[PDB]
């Protein structure tokens, strides 16, 4: 039972394939077309079925060439409206039928962001992108919007001829639209069964550059050169991921660099990973996000969470694989550095929510909870901490990686729960069950707050970060003159970021210390988004008014939620910038991504 879906469950019927034929209308801000669902009955005498929809206009439903009866139920807030379809003939078990639904999206679809030419790099063409995870696919097309169902898909997308369409699938050609010569049709094929949250579409003035044997980078022309360099390690990361998880089954691994309002660091859309342009640091330092998206090609896209309550399965194992890829490229001391940094991010999330908050549990109950509201570092970091703890308990990384590959092999093309994972862990490590029974499973999986045990971490690379952060925190006015630009000479960008994260955990610091830090280190000149974000939070929480325009500019010139949400919250919490934060949100709201707009509104208590 998936409590986030209003559709018939997988025990009643299952969508085997989607054939999508649609047209993108930038003047109306609508996607119009037909979603033809091949559905297999799982029951005898099946006469109706229910699909998820959200702000969709339904024109008609056709089965066997004839229009059928359908009804839309009352809207259930963020879940949308259930659509019940009356089948013309009762189905026996395993019988399949094709249901062609003619629909139109709303301009306010929570899955989409429609951009004006002014909101793009080129300024001459509009742009469109989707983001279906977790339950936004129902805001694009009628479907069983649950990761417990996997389907293949084909698509034909009509767009203005000057633009390019891409999807989370293999490109299958382009032609002039026969029905309209001012338009082009782009075709797509996804032969690997996927959960519908993995369906994705982008339409814009896109260009491509090859960066590897199975990888193109796509973006507007202005970003192509910088993106090709930034993500040049992609093929090397794919090779390591294949060694760790088994064959890469998806064919292509392309990257799309979105406009700055893209709400996440990345999204693992199969064949076409979507990434934020905030990764463009100029030195490949934020490449762990690519390693993370690559890892999802096994943990999440092949082995999928059965419901959103088990999302930690997707995230925890992916962070685990991501840290092994970066460890293979940069060394074991680096894997430990990132792992320890992750524990710190977990401390921050637990502190923010509170140690008894149900969103700090590894397995959550999302029945009447919007998954976008529950989203945090918890399933990533508490999930990673559990696996890292298990690796240490069970004999080390080589042994635990054997389990990871067997786990991916066992559950490929399936959707699983925490109980399925735990059962297989016990089966694989049957000769180590005495060790496994020492784990406080109830606390790890079902209890809020920090985990009951903290793993062992090598401190080699972290030591210099802690030492410099402690020098600043313990410094008095008479010690400020001792700081100098030479303090940073032996720190990598990763270490500078960690120094800032350690210091931010003890914020606020006195205003004089923050002014001195700018005087000696010139942090205002750093473009790296992670470093700049932590530095600006530190300035605002330490009440430096000079940082107000910089923080406001960062919060609005990009829309990655990891940065935008805490920046607006810190600005609303500083009396000097409170009104500015609220007014800036109000002025930008109508041109923001719909999910980001909703969440920033909730954070600021602005309805
Ligand atoms: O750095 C970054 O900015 C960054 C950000 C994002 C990404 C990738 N994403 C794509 C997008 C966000 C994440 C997953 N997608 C959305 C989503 C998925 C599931 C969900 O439902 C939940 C279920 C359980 C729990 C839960 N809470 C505690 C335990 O379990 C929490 C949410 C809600 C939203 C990569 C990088
Ligand atoms: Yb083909
Ligand atoms: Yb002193
Ligand atoms: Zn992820």
């Amino acid at each position: 039972v998936d409590t986030c879906s209003l559709a018939s469950p997988a025990s009643v019927c299952r969508t085997k394939h989607l054939h999508l034929r649609c047209s993108v209308d930038f003047t109306r801000r609508t996607l119009t077309g037909t979603a033809a669902l091949t559905v297999q009955s799982q029951e005898d005498n099946l006469r109706s079925l229910v699909l998820d929809t959200k702000d969709l206009t339904i024109e008609k439903v056709v089965i066997n060439g004839q229009e059928v009866k359908y009804a839309l139920g009352e809207r259930q807030s963020y879940k949308g409206s259930p659509m019940e379809i009356s089948l013309p003939i009762a189905l026996s078990k395993n019988q399949e039928i094709v249901i062609e639904i003619s629909f139109e999206t709303s301009p306010k679809s929570s899955a989409l962001q429609w951009l004006t030419p002014e909101q793009t790099s080129g300024k001459e063409h509009p742009y469109l992108f989707s983001q279906c995870q977790a339950i936004h696919c129902r805001a694009i097309l009628p479907c069983q919007d649950t990761p417990s169902v996997k389907l293949t898909y084909t698509a034909e997308v009509s767009v203005p001829k000057e633009l390019v369409a891409l999807m989370s699938a293999i490109r299958d050609g382009e032609t002039p639209d026969p029905e309209d010569p001012s338009r082009k049709i782009y075709k797509f094929i996804q032969k690997v069964p996927i959960p519908c949250y993995l369906i994705a579409l982008v339409v814009g003035a896109l260009e491509s550059r090859q960066i590897g044997p199975r990888t193109l980078v796509w973006s507007e022309k202005e970003q192509v050169e910088k993106s090709a360099y930034e993500f040049s390690e992609t093929e090397s990361m794919l090779k390591i991921a294949e060694d760790l998880g088994g064959p890469y089954v998806w064919g292509q691994y392309d990257l799309l660099v979105l406009p700055p309002s893209f709400p996440y660091g990345g999204m693992e859309n199969p064949c076409l990973t979507f990434v934020t342009p905030t990764l463009l640091a100029g030195d490949k330092s934020l490449s762990n996000v690519i390693a993370h998206e690559i890892s999802h090609s096994w943990t999440g896209n092949l082995v999928t969470n059965k419901t959103w309550d088990h999302f930690w399965l997707n995230e925890g194992h992916t962070v685990y694989l991501e840290r092994h890829i970066c460890g293979r490229l940069f060394g074991e001391k680096f894997r430990h550095f990132n792992a320890l940094g992750g524990w710190g991010e977990l401390q921050n999330s637990v502190k923010t929510f509170g140690e008894t908050h149900p969103f700090t549990k590894l397995v959550v109950d999302l029945t009447d909870i919007d998954p976008d509201v529950a989203y945090s570092s918890v399933p990533y970091e508490k999930g990673f901490a559990l696996l890292f703890y298990l690796e240490q308990l069970l004999g080390g990384p080589e042994i635990f990686l054997g389990f990871l590959k067997a786990y991916v092999e066992k559950f490929s093309y399936k959707s699983i729960t925490t109980d399925d994972w735990k059962d297989f862990l016990y089966s694989y490590f049957k000769d180590k069950v005495d060790v496994l029974n020492q784990v406080d499973w109830n606390a790890w999986l079902y209890s809020p707050g920090l985990p009951p045990i903290k793993p062992n971490y090598d401190m080699t690379l972290t030591n210099a970060c802690i030492a410099l952060s402690q020098r600043w925190i313990t410094a008095k006015e008479d010690d400020l003159n001792s700081f100098n630009a030479t303090d940073l000479k032996d720190l990598s960008s990763h270490q500078l970021n960690e120094f800032l994260a350690q210091t931010l955990q003890r914020a606020p610091l006195p205003l004089g210390h923050i002014k001195r830090m700018q005087e000696v280190y010139n942090f205002n000149a750093i473009n790296n988004s992670e470093i700049r974000f932590r530095w600006l939070r530190l300035c605002i929480q330490s009440k430096w008014e000079d940082a107000i325009p910089l923080a406001l500019k960062m919060a609005t010139e990009q829309g990655r939620m990891k940065f935008t949400r805490p920046l607006f919250k810190d600005l609303a919490a500083f009396d000097k910038s409170h009104d500015q934060a609220v007014r800036t949100y109000q002025e930008h709201k109508a041109s923001m991504h719909p999910v980001t707009a909703m969440l920033v509104g909730k954070d600021l208590k602005v309805d």
